[PDB]
């Protein structure tokens, strides 16, 4: 139960982008979700400080949090948006939309 | 009360590695904390991704979890430790040890 991309299908119109998004209606954005501690797996590629933190936060609770599963690569999609004149027009890469992959940091 | 760089000062023998570890005692390590949520800052410098699952957290606050405040980039420190023989060496640039930049993820 450690830190892994899941499944997060991300609605346009409920986050409010309907009024310059007019295609796709929804996308898979995934998430990273789980724990960060100890022991680790063989693929959360873990940084020295994440490993340094999630220590002092087991000797610590209270004073330091823990490490974070957060996406550490991030794959682009298409959009079809209506520009400032008001057209739709295709941006091919909207990049940093959807999780490529996780790790505690 | 956004994501940004606070102090964190580790000691080395409190997180076990005293063992491989000679010096220095203790050093600077920082930590990022703070919050993700809108309106953000003009350096938080986020992700598309953090953004749009912060707008889904927002509208769904029980099933999808919040972007996170992690290091976005890290500096070396220098280590003396005792290698595989025993003997004391320096470890010029021992890597990701220290909070360079904070940010959303
Ligand atoms: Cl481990
Ligand atoms: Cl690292
Ligand atoms: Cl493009
Ligand atoms: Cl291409
Ligand atoms: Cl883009
Ligand atoms: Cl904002
Ligand atoms: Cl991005
Ligand atoms: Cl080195
Ligand atoms: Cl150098
Ligand atoms: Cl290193
Ligand atoms: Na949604
Ligand atoms: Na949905
Ligand atoms: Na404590
Ligand atoms: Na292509
Ligand atoms: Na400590
Ligand atoms: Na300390
Ligand atoms: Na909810
Ligand atoms: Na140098």
């Amino acid at each position: 139960s450690h830190c892994q991309k899941t499944s997060l299908r991300v609605n346009f119109e409920d986050i409010g982008w309907d009024s310059w998004i007019i295609a796709p209606k929804e996308y898979e954005a995934y998430e990273c979700k789980g724990g960060c501690f100890f022991p680790l797996a063989d693929d959360v590629t873990p940084t020295k400080h994440a490993i340094v933190q999630t220590l002092v936060h087991l000797k610590f609770p209270t004073k330091v949090g823990k490490a974070c599963c957060v996406p550490t690569k991030l794959s682009p999609i298409s959009v079809l948006y209506k520009d400032d004149m008001g057209v739709p027009t295709l941006k091919y890469h909207y990049e940093g939309m959807s999780v490529a992959e996780c790790g505690c940091r």
